[PDB]
C-alpha cells in the first residue's frame, strides 16, 4: 500500500 | 511533533 | 496495507 | 515538525 | 518543518 | 503504492 | 521548510 | 506509485 | 525553503 | 510514477 514515514 | 498519515 | 511510522 | 501524508 | 504529500 | 518520507 | 508534493 | 521525499 | 511539485 | 524530492 502507501507508506508515510516521519 | 511529526505526523504520519496514511 | 498502509504503514504510518513516526 | 514534519508531515508525511499519503 | 518539511512536508511530504502523496 | 505511494511513499511520503520526511 | 521544504515541501515535496506528488 | 509516486514518491515524495523531504 | 525549496518546493518540489509533481 | 512521479517523484518529488527536496
Amino acid at each position: 500500500g502507501n507508506n508515510s514515514y516521519s
